């Protein structure tokens, strides 16, 4: 059943982000998979798997105990025709300048079998991203 | 008629999602709260913006303010985005861009919206509006300065 497979693959993706190693975080993707941070005002460019893995190499060295979880009451929204899963998520991590806590709407798109990830839209709380960058800059001096 | 067999809830949900967009672009308070169930709320997100949900009456009052302060409003799918439809849950997800003209200049926001419809797919029963919160905060600043 396609709906069940898409949900399994969406939970697997969540699991690989929580593994929080660069190899695990880019696992189970198609060759041409693209990760697209959003909203556009953040100015973060999309990433292929190699660009993403390189970014995670530094991310996983600067943050610890990353956790991604469904928001309370949130469920996977599944479009079987488009092989898409939408999830409302919360993140937590530990940084040099304290705690990181954010909120996201994520759109996952899978291949036609529903077994490999081929697109991610990661729509973050941009106010929090901006504030966190201010915190990092504050620690820089 | 009744003895013909069927092979279209997805198409119905897409029609109602596009109707929601078109009535938003009509940009009158009445149009902007139309085709909703009696208990429907609009839920601003992320939580950091600090806004509680608005019921139909609260939302109409909000839009009376908004339609008095902005001109040439447009709400539309982001470039290249299409509606994402979960027939089982009666949900439609849309990545949207807004445009309007205010006293302080342009209003240009971006959202991920989750519409939930009633079982028949003909009335909106819930909206989550996940906004670009940095833009929201900056636009509040720009408005205060003016």
């Amino acid at each position: 059943n396609l709906r069940e497979q898409l949900i399994v693959s969406a939970h697997r993706w969540l699991s690989t982000m929580n593994d929080f190693t660069p190899d695990a975080m880019v696992s189970h993707r198609t060759e041409e998979c693209v990760t697209r941070p959003a909203p556009r005002s953040l100015g973060f460019a999309p990433l292929n798997n190699g660009q993403l893995r390189t970014f995670f190499k530094t991310l996983t060295a600067q943050m610890k105990n990353f956790n991604l979880a469904l928001m309370p009451g949130a469920v996977p929204i599944v479009d079987e025709r488009l092989r898409k899963v939408v999830m409302h998520l919360a993140s937590y991590a530990e940084a040099a300048c304290g705690l990181y806590e954010n909120e996201y709407m994520v759109v996952l798109t899978f291949n036609e079998e529903g077994t490999l990830l081929r697109d991610v839209i990661e729509f973050a709380d941009s106010d929090y991203c901006v504030k966190f960058a201010e915190r990092q800059a504050a620690a820089a001096e």
